[PDB]
């Protein structure tokens, strides 16, 4: 089973790491002890969904090419330790970002620094080695590949992008204008920046770059098969799922009960320009922007009840439903073009696109 | 003059880099304000000592190494890019480290996360991305050098390292057999952790691999002199000046005053495992560490005032000038052994010591 190699690998990938921290850096047990239990906590639990996109990119290519067996293995050993970089690379995300945003739980558990024994003097510290992990990772086992240089230059530019976004979405309450490290930050009055094409960029840079288009290209920079695809196309449906995927994940924060999503959401509390903020705004006459506008962006939760009643009554299922059905459409589109040059890998981007959708 | 193209050169990255997050990132005109003041606040102002060691050793093997002037000139360029490199780096870990540790002030102004219109949940990310920013610069002014991975691979190597090193500094309080992530850590009671070799250990990750290894051979690559050196003992003597400028830094922290030292220096209320209190402790008789277990490690005045009279009453002048002749013997030493294959390399790090000793 490809979850059976992925989990193995991190066994293999956790032993060289700390075995190299022991044999190199000077380690004392109960500190490598502290950085494993740091690893399984931060990078364990979830669904593997970015790490196993890579390993399933790549068992789509190996069953149509010709390859000895040490190859295929060989092959799918890359493909999982590659995964593994971004789920290490995501790890590095949610601990810092949980930091940055004073979060209280992350998948029905406290937030890493949070923990007694953790606190954010080491929690900050701890994010950092997670991504120092990806890259001694990549060293480690893809030092002679072909693809090293490629897998290396797309990592840190995808890295790069993500930490762009993470300021386009911590700033996205904030107007441009006032934007200024000497004067403390107001929250917007206005909401004029509560666009689609500017909640789109956030989107953009904070989540698709690492969630679709890093593994769907890795995938293929592990099989040698870049060529086998227009990589515009690839671009260009990983934006559109991203959003997607991002789209739930905000409706979620308002709408799913915490012991289902695995905490409190604060989307209103903390102003986000979310989907559903950029929707009804799109939708509301002057009466309910003016009562938005009163409310959002404060943790009373009397007013945050008041934004969760405004949603209510704003019918904003029937905008879900009409996004969902033009993403479809576009979904489908752009699969299809991927079929011209691979069938192979537009059968991974439907996968892809059928986990996230279904 | 070196410093002068150095600095040119930082005008010259800057630009590229707010360029293309303008023309590739979709960022607008605010915000990439705010990252070039982030840039300049963080990045400026200090010595430039770990970016011009990369220019003087290149320097020095420009003087007798027979090339075009296009090719000087391009060895300079690669230099000081190599040279911003590190201090965008160190640049990262000192906005990180101030957050870490609720530092107050950095080099006479307000430690980054401090700006009123910054703040922890925005500067913890502008952290990440002047890191991130020392692997764009490499991978697009290195595209096409010869030393691009060796340089890479060293690079993350040493950053590693570093963060490992701050994992060291920020626990050495602590009993190691009682580190864990479920329990709140106790301070040490009895200091036995306080060790010349424990205290060998942090500066040799959290300083000396970032501050003097990583200039001198990111200097050998830029100049494809590597091979023109002995690398073990680059490393020896990179530990021994670095551990040197470490133990100075401690010293500075209890006994210069704010003004210069530009910070109130907080080592004794953090419990450090300064070379102060290893020393200290090195000497003193029982009455004297019971009196230092009494008061060290608390925010309390004049607890901390109790310590510092048990340093100045300890005499640890004569230790530090005794432990200052000892490094200069073998510094000097390991210059000595550097001139068998390069007298050029063997001069800079001559200077290297030199500044950093007087
Ligand atoms: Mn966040
Ligand atoms: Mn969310
Ligand atoms: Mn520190
Ligand atoms: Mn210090």
């Amino acid at each position: 089973a490809s979850m059976e190699r992925f989990l193995s690998v991190y066994d293999e990938v956790q032993a060289f790491l700390l075995d190299q921290l022991q044999s190199k850096y000077e380690i004392d047990p109960n500190r490598a002890r502290y950085l494993r239990i740091m690893m399984d906590t931060t990078c364990l639990g979830g669904k593997y969904f970015r790490g196993m996109t890579v390993v399933n990119v790549a068992e789509g290519f190996l069953a149509v090419t010709q390859h000895d067996e040490a190859t295929k293995e060989r092959i799918l050993h890359d493909a999982c330790v590659g995964g593994w970089m971004i789920e290490f690379l995501q790890a590095h995300y949610l601990v810092e970002d949980d930091i940055m945003d004073g979060s209280v739980m992350r998948r029905g558990k406290p937030c890493w620094y949070r923990f007694p024994g953790v606190t954010t003097q080491c929690a900050i510290n701890d994010g950092i080695i997670l991504k120092s992990w990806t890259q001694i990772m990549a060293w480690h086992y893809f030092a002679d590949r072909p693809f090293l240089k490629d897998l290396l230059c797309l990592f840190q530019k995808v890295d790069y992008a993500t930490a762009v976004g993470q300021m386009y979405d911590v700033t996205s309450m904030c107007d441009s204008n006032k934007l200024d490290p000497e004067v403390a930050q107001p929250m917007t009055t206005d909401f004029a920046e509560f666009t689609p094409a500017i909640y789109k960029r956030i989107v953009k840079y904070k989540t698709t770059f690492y969630t679709y288009l890093l593994p769907l290209v890795m995938g293929l920079l592990v099989s040698e098969a870049a060529a086998s695809v227009e990589m515009n196309l690839v671009e260009r449906v990983a934006h559109l799922i991203g959003e997607y995927f991002q789209v739930q994940d905000d409706v979620m924060d308002c709408f799913t009960p915490p012991e289902q999503l695995g905490k409190v959401g604060t989307d209103i509390e903390d102003a986000k320009c979310s989907w559903l903020a950029v929707t009804f705004l799109g939708k509301a006459n002057a009466a309910q922007v003016a009562e938005f506008k009163a409310n959002y962006g404060e943790k009373d939760p009397a007013k945050v009840a008041v934004v969760k009643r405004l949603y209510s009554k704003a019918n904003l299922q029937a905008d879900f439903a009409a996004y969902e059905a033009e993403v479809v459409r576009e979904v489908e589109s752009l699969i299809e073009q991927l079929k011209v040059k691979s069938p192979t890998f537009a059968e991974s981007v439907a996968v892809v696109w059928e986990k996230t959708h279904k």
